[PDB]
């Protein structure tokens, strides 16, 4: 039950230096210019504030609630721009939500913790080969709790949507790092790219769900297509790119859709969307990832919690929090209970079965009182509890 | 008294694969279109063998030697083609050179030994992220003595004239490869590129010179000027360059020659172009390389040898010649005595100073025989002997 508010960054240029490259870096919106975000964002100058307040009226007047929200930075070039740009965009953000101006990026974290929209998540759309510590580490300062990698498709010999494209290695190096920290992993995957076939899409999807260093915790599927007034359109013109038919391309997304684990997020534009307890492990970037879950008989989702293994602990935790640490990447359960009873068994787990000293929690700003009710304390951006 | 035989390789994809990239990559040939070299390229249908023999034609009508030949294979894109291309082009070269067909690559290789044209050296331009292992060993194939890389300008935030572009640790893991197989190393070097100063250039320059990374044998100096029909002449109607003013960049030429230690060798388009024998160290890659050479009073260069005592034995000699050698990288005498002299001086250093256990010299084909008549015997592309 958490509405999302998607706000673009302003045009940046390319983050390479190329004589070659655009006058402005591509973005995933780049190929969907009408979506409403997008076309909002124009009208407003890219302001955050500004966007955010309209994105909150147009909510309210469709009578939907706003008391739950998660904030999403669209662009995938945001990290590659002026420090001062990067948290002034964020702390506009909060400002908004909390309608209220405060003095700096963390007042107004700390006033969204009580405040009347929660940001109970923060999403930051992200390049493979923008996404190394320094970056990670500016994520957690904004309250960050999900990224989406512009992965688009997994081979370095595939033509990717934006400008220098990146490498299968950058991939792999951003999703361990993003692991290690606490954060949701998505990849934006999109069939149909120049230089690919319907087999080799399936085929490289079925690879990143069985291989370690990938398995995503979710995809956003977009389904590549000649948008008028692009390149690829030029491409389509000179005979050198040839979309997959209509016919097919809903026959492969279809494909993908069932190779799926059962702990993966299918985003478009067997997948998630009495109950018992379920568990699922699978070996991910060297550590371990435990899917939780409360399921019926019928194998309808009621709630899901990630509880990770870390092979390090690169958080900076305080000093009774020293080493072996587990993660909790995620808990979602779209009221009655769900929520502590699996917060409680991950615990267990991280005391009983794997001896880990303490458990810490990437948790959205306007989730941490939740996490304080259950007694875990704030530190370093993460809710942490000693477990005993 | 070496003729140079410059060809180009036909017009290559980009070897980076990108939507934004131009269909044809760019090469350092793009801003000089006017050389009679690419002029004759293109009226060939870019040939090997038609270009090399069409070029001998010239060198004789012009009463120029041919007995003594430098093939250059142009385009920095090479080593990035079919494998098939890259053999059969230079397979053509030796060919033309030797006036008869052969067999195979090898085959040419041992005729072009003891022919009217000797292939003394061969040179190939690439680009510092093209220039690995897997590419030297192919260079060494082709009897390659000298490489070209499109270093251009020596910091990662100035726009190069090619697609994508590299960085400088590119530069440093090819520059020390390209020493630990005995080649020789030349920098394209062209001020004046788009986000760069008069300053910058020259500060560059001296750092190169005195960075053990770096230190190469010779500047190709690429004075940049906005060529019509080109991207950089784009930027110059768009007033987003700006080139150095003529009388500037005369005078930036002139310091940069300054600067240069007396090893190197500065190519246009302190430096190099009874004598007694001098010596020179300085640190490389790791490893050290010793500049000897013949001067007068008047400090006029009569001769010179290039000798390195590197890190690691990579290449892959015989049983005999095990672990500890050395590498004599150049040996120059632009014809009574110097020779043998310099070499025999590089030998004993090699012996008593540094207890090497045996010497390589990776010269070109039309060059092994000299080396016969010393003591040397060919063994995977290198020239050795046990040195006792
Ligand atoms: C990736 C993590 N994302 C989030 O936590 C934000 C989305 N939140 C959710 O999906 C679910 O509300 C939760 C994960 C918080 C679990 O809530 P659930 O009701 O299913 O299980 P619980 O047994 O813990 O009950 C929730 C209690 O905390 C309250 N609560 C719900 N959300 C929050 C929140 N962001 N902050 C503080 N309190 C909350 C509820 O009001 C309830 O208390 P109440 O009955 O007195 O009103
Ligand atoms: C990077 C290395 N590049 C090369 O070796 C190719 C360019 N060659 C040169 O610059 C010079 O000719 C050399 C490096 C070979 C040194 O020659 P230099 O005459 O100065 O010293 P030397 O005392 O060794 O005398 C050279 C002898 O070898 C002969 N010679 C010269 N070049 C070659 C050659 N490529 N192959 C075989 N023999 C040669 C000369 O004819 C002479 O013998 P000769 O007097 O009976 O005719
Ligand atoms: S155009 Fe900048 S990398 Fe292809």
């Amino acid at each position: 039950g958490v509405t999302p508010v998607a706000v673009m960054t302003k045009p940046l240029p390319c983050p390479g230096k190329c004589i070659y490259c655009p006058t402005f870096a591509a973005t995933p919106q780049s190929y969907t210019p009408e979506s409403p975000a997008v076309l909002r964002a124009k009208s407003c100058e890219y302001q955050a504030y500004k966007q955010v307040a309209l994105r909150l009226r147009i909510i309210q007047d469709m009578g939907h609630p706003t008391d739950k929200v998660e904030l999403i930075i669209m662009g995938g070039t945001f990290l590659s721009a002026d420090i001062t740009y990067q948290y002034g965009f964020i702390k506009d953000c909060y400002d908004a939500l909390n309608g209220v101006v405060a003095g700096s990026l963390e007042e107004a974290k700390t006033i969204n913790e009580t405040a009347q929209h929660r940001c109970v998540g923060l999403c930051i759309e992200t390049r493979p080969d923008i996404c190394g510590k320094a970056e990670i580490q500016r994520m957690i300062d904004f309250g960050t709790t999900r990224v989406e990698l512009g992965v688009q498709m997994l081979d370095d010999d595939i033509y990717k949507l934006v400008e220098r494209g990146h490498r299968v290695s950058d991939v792999a190096e951003a999703t361990c790092l993003l692991r290690e920290y606490g954060l949701k992993v998505h990849y934006h995957w999109m069939p149909g790219l120049p230089g690919s076939s319907p087999e080799k899409d399936l085929a490289l999807s079925r690879m990143v769900f069985e291989d370690p260093r990938f398995c995503p915790d979710g995809l956003k599927l977009y389904p590549t297509m000649v948008v008028e007034g692009t390149i690829l359109e030029q491409w389509w013109k000179e005979g050198r790119y040839t979309p997959y038919p209509n016919g097919t391309m809903t026959g492969l997304i279809a494909d993908i859709k069932a190779l799926v684990p059962p702990y993966v997020r299918i985003s478009r534009v067997r997948c998630i969307r009495e109950p018992t307890l379920r568990r699922l492990d699978y070996p991910a970037s060297g550590g371990k990832e435990i899917f939780l879950s409360f399921e019926d008989a019928s194998d309808t989702l009621y709630g899901l919690l990630r509880l990770r293994i870390p092979c390090a602990s690169l958080p900076v935790l305080g000093q009774k929090y020293g080493a072996k640490t587990g993660l909790v990447r995620a808990l979602h359960v779209g009221g009655r209970g769900l929520g502590r009873k699996l917060l409680a068994e991950a615990e267990c787990l991280a005391r009983d079965e794997f001896g880990l000293d303490s458990l810490a929690i990437l948790s959205g700003v306007g989730a941490r009182e939740y996490y304080r009710s259950l007694g875990y304390e704030l530190v370093a951006g993460y809710m942490c509890k000693h477990l005993d």
